[PDB]
DNA sequence: GTTCGATGTC
DNA sequence: GACATCGAAC
């Protein structure tokens, strides 16, 4: 961990003297040794790690060697810091971690905030929390990712119930590593969630409080302020307006039948984020190395048939959208069929979803927490009268 | 059905 | 930086 992302979670910490201070993950234990520096000798420094070539700890403290996860400890902690492993358990074709079936199954089994696919930085969340004393302290370093996602809607509300939480924006701080990070300082007593931005200078991390939220209850978390606020209630939310629908899956499309790797007479390709663009799409370019007869295409979706409009998921936190005139296979991106009663305008609907006013809000809101414009942020787009009037 | 990325690759 | 994963996961 980068020394002012260390230097700046320390001055986060707090334990009594004579307090169990644990750090998960430790190698040789730079949390530790930076708390210690800056708080003395008077407290039980304990460092647990998984590899036994990784645990280089100096003999003030305790090593122990385990997995984190499974650790099952005599007592509990006053203070819990530092920086969990991030990363999604599963198959290593597509995954980062690696475990065995039945080894999974006990996570899944330990954690009830276990979601989707979930991920390790998750895990050692709640298993941080559960090992804390009422009144303890955790402070962690993590992804940004939890504050939006599904996935983690349960860690999310686990917090709220189980203690205060406030939350720091860092951003891009790993060098050399694609997150976008936030601390996290969580209290085991309380209640609500504080959130903080945070600037950076020679000195280190400055927090700037930026809201808070008394009655927390693990709702999703974004930066909100009086012009997000007022475009919200400018109009209906998307989602009110639409049904929002993915498009079929990359296997899908590759057993149809009627799919090809090659094109040919009658063939159209099966379009992919790339041929999304702002307002237009490209019909000829194939980026997903996939052919099919366009009329077959509602064998794997039905609203593929209908001209509709589609929005992108993967062109990171922005609104890009256009409407496919055409009615072409996707492989990506979302699919808005309106709801009953909708009266739409495509072309102007199209050009408020491209507005300047739209990527500025959505930016504001979820900076850059994931590579993506999710769901949940799709749905509560703001449509004024104008474009869209659920009668 | 659709979700997620210590992203993957240019 | 540009420009987006794409398929295991549930
Ligand atoms: C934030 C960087 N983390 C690096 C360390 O975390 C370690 N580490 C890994 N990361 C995968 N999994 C665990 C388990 N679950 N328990 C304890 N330690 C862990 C790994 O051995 C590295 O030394
Ligand atoms: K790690």
């Amino acid at each position: 961990t980068p020394p002012e992302v260390v230097d700046f979670m320390v001055s986060l910490a707090e334990a009594p003297r004579g307090g169990r201070v644990l750090e998960p993950a430790c190698a040789h234990g730079p949390f530790l040794r930076a708390f210690r520096e800056a708080h003395g000798t008077a407290y039980r420094f304990v460092g647990v790690e998984i590899d036994p070539k990784a645990l280089d700890l100096p003999p003030w403290a305790e090593g122990i060697l385990a997995d984190f996860l499974l650790w099952e400890p005599g007592e509990a902690f006053d203070l819990i810091l530092g920086n969990p492993p991030y990363g999604i358990v599963g198959e290593a074709s597509k995954y980062p971690i690696h475990v065995f079936k039945a080894v999974k199954d006990l996570y899944k089994k330990a954690f009830s905030t276990w979601k989707g696919k979930y991920n390790l930085y998750g895990a050692f969340l709640e298993k941080a929390v559960r090992l804390l004393k009422p009144g303890g302290v955790l402070v962690f370093v993590v992804p940004a990712t939890w504050l939006v996602l599904e996935d983690f809607a349960l860690l999310r509300e686990f917090l709220a119930r189980e203690g205060k939480t406030s939350v720091y924006y860092l951003g891009e701080v790993f060098p050399q590593k694609k997150v976008s990070a936030v601390v996290i300082r969580f209290q085991k007593s309380g209640k609500g969630l504080s959130l903080w931005d945070t600037q950076e200078s020679e000195s280190g991390f400055t927090p700037i409080l930026w809201a808070e939220y008394p009655h927390w209850e693990g709702e999703i978390i974004r930066f909100e302020t009086e012009e997000t606020r007022k475009l919200e209630i400018s109009g209906m939310p998307l989602g009110d307006l639409f049904h929002i629908r993915f498009a079929a899956r990359s296997p899908e499309f590759k057993k149809h039948p009627a799919v090809r790797k090659e094109p040919g007479p009658g063939l159209v390709p099966v379009l992919t984020g790339r041929n999304l663009k702002p307002g237009w799409v490209d019909y000829e370019k194939n980026h997903s190395g996939l052919w099919m007869p366009k009329e077959r295409a509602k064998e794997l979706r039905d609203f593929y048939a209908t001209p509709h409009l589609v929005v992108a998921h993967t062109k990171g936190t922005r609104v890009v959208a256009a409407w496919d005139e055409r009615a072409y296979p996707w492989r990506e991106e979302f699919h808005l069929l309106p709801k009953e009663g909708v009266r739409l305008d495509p072309s102007s609907l199209v050009q408020w979803l491209n507005s300047e006013a739209m990527q500025k809000h959505v930016r504001t809101l979820y900076r850059d927490f994931v590579p993506h414009l999710t769901l949940r942020m799709l749905e509560r787009l703001p449509v004024r009268r104008e474009y869209g009037f659920h009668t």
